[PDB]
C-alpha cells in the first residue's frame, strides 16, 4: 500500500461551486467557460511505481496527466494553457501548483469521507468540485 491509495479509483463530478469565476480569473473566454461549465467529468486516478496518472474525461475535453511527485512536467491544459505543473503531497493533500505567463494557479485534491474534494484557487478566487466514486 501506498501514497495515493485513497485516491485511486473512477470519480465522478457531483457537485461545483464558483467554477466559472474561477475560470474567469485564469483568463478562459466566454465560450469555452460556458462549455466547459457544463461538464460532468469523470476523474480517473490511477498508480503505477512511482507514477500517477490523472485523467479527466467529459463531453468537452478529455485529459491526461502523468507525473512522479514533486518533478516539474509541461501540461497543456484544458483550456490550451502551456503550463509548468508540479504536484507533490503535502500532508495528505494532492497540491498541483501551474506556471504560465508570470501567473499560477493552485489546485489541491483531498479525500473527505467518501468524496474527493477539489479546489481550484487563482488569487481570491477558490471554487470546489466535489466527486463521488463512480
Ligand atoms: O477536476 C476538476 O473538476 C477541477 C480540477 C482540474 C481543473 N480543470 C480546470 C479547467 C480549466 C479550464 C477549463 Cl476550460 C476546464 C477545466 N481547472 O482545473
Amino acid at each position: 500500500s501506498h501514497m495515493c491509495d485513497a485516491f485511486v479509483g473512477t470519480w465522478k463530478l457531483v457537485s461545483s461551486e464558483n467554477f466559472d469565476d474561477y475560470m474567469k480569473e485564469v483568463g478562459v473566454g466566454f465560450a469555452t467557460r460556458k462549455v466547459a461549465g457544463m461538464a460532468k467529468p469523470n476523474m480517473i486516478i490511477s498508480v503505477n511505481g512511482d507514477v500517477i496518472t490523472i485523467k479527466s474525461e467529459s463531453t468537452f475535453k478529455n485529459t491526461e496527466i502523468s507525473f512522479i511527485l514533486g518533478q516539474e512536467f509541461d501540461e497543456v491544459t484544458a483550456d490550451d494553457r502551456k503550463v509548468k505543473s508540479t504536484i507533490t503531497l503535502d500532508g495528505g493533500v494532492l497540491v498541483h501548483v501551474q506556471k504560465w505567463d508570470g501567473k499560477s494557479t493552485t489546485i489541491k485534491r483531498k479525500r473527505e469521507d467518501d468524496k474527493l474534494v477539489v479546489e481550484c484557487v487563482m488569487k481570491g478566487v477558490t471554487s470546489t468540485r466535489v466527486y463521488e466514486r463512480a
